[PDB]
């Protein structure tokens, strides 16, 4: 599946995930999220939840 905009559910679920894994183990997280493949992850996290 293919997913594009990321909804409030989604991002919540990432912010747990990285809690989990930490900001580097990208494709154990995506495999936690629907439609979504670990660059995807990455980048929501870098530069939407947790910006420099
Ligand atoms: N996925």
């Amino acid at each position: 599946l293919i997913k594009g905009p990321w909804t409030k559910e989604e991002d919540q679920r990432l912010i747990k995930l990285v809690q989990k894994y930490g900001p580097k183990r990208w494709s154990v997280i995506a495999k936690h999220l629907k439609g979504r493949i670990g660059k995807q992850c990455r980048e929501r996290w870098h530069n939407h939840l947790n910006p420099e």
